[PDB]
């Protein structure tokens, strides 16, 4: 069995910056670090953290005064952050510079009283955020997560509209989207493109690649991680099994038996040792040496803040 690796995979930029921020906040204060929601949708990352003192919360309630918080790498809304600055609290942002980008967008629409919406999925941490950055009741916040839900969407003013989007969508299924978009209301204003950032857009790529030449397709990510499932549906829609674990121990006999080729890719918030503990249990299986593939260099880097240095 041939063992091939996508390339990019595994970690990005913003959530490199957002673990080191909890690290660095650990080593420099001690423990406790509060933590609003997984730092990153990873439960090795998590579980981890856990032991060296961090505490996840959902609620800034459940934060007692004089402590030390770190809002999590997929953002907050502006009624987290002003609960946060009202309590008597030590506030760190670990928010994607990427996602940070969006909000500001969806805050000068509101100061404008003029409508947006959002492209993403409902209940997501970074969508309340993102949502969250609009407080007109002038205008308006709409999140559409299809063309069906453009179908059906009525808005005050379509003349002084503009779109957003969720960082980690399928790029294929959000073409689509704004197709509907623009159709339903030609005046829209929004990016280029869209606001996925370039690691969603890169390791879909890549995966593509992969599912081209594997038969099976094995996507390192927690279940709770967007971009992660982007991948492992990517793969399936390309018509290859694709399985999203969280380690070799999730890896069942019966997914590669008498397989001849077998990728493995790694979401946005999965570690390097994941993917390498992966290999080592397909190579157990008969797997042969790891193959990258070949694919988009990653240059990006975001540094955490002096405060934290
Ligand atoms: C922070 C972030 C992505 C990094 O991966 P995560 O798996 O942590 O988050 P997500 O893909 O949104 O579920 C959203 O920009
Ligand atoms: S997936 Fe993109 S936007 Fe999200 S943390 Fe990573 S680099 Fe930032």
């Amino acid at each position: 069995m041939q063992i091939l690796l996508a390339n990019p995979r595994g970690f990005c930029a913003g959530v490199d910056r957002a673990i080191s921020i909890v690290e660095n906040a650990l080593a420099i204060y001690g423990a406790p670090i509060y933590v609003r929601h997984e730092v990153v949708h990873n439960r090795y990352v998590v579980d981890s953290l856990r032991e060296r003192g961090a505490i996840f919360i959902e609620q800034i309630s459940e934060v007692p005064d004089g402590a030390i918080l770190i809002f999590s790498a997929h953002g907050v809304s502006q009624a987290v952050r002003n609960e946060a600055k009202s309590r008597d609290l030590t506030v760190f942002d670990a928010t994607c510079p990427l996602v940070t980008k969006v909000h500001m967008e969806v805050a000068r629409a509101s100061r404008r009283g003029e409508e947006s919406i959002l492209i993403g999925h409902a209940g997501h941490p970074e969508v309340e955020g993102t949502m969250g950055q609009y407080s007109n009741p002038e205008g308006g916040m709409y999140l559409v997560e299809s063309p069906d839900d453009v179908w059906k969407l009525t808005v005050k003013n379509e003349e002084k509209l503009s779109f957003m989007t969720q960082t980690t969508l399928s790029v294929d299924d959000t073409s689509d989207v704004i197709d509907a978009l623009r159709k339903r209301f030609p005046k829209i204003v929004g990016p280029r493109k869209d606001d996925i950032c370039y690691a969603t857009t890169n390791r879909q790529e890549a995966v593509r690649a992969l599912a081209e030449q594997a038969e099976v397709v094995l996507v390192v990510g927690s279940k709770n991680s967007s971009n992660s499932n982007r991948l492992a549906e990517l793969a399936q829609r390309m018509g290859k099994r694709a399985f999203l674990i969280d380690d070799a121990k999730d890896i069942q006999e019966e997914w590669v038996k008498e397989v001849k080729c077998v990728g493995v890719t790694a979401g946005a918030s999965a570690p390097d040792i994941l993917v390498q503990n992966v290999v080592a249990r397909l190579q157990q299986l008969g797997g042969g040496e790891a193959i990258p593939l070949e694919g988009r260099e990653e240059n990006i880097v975001f540094e955490v803040p002096k405060e934290l240095r």
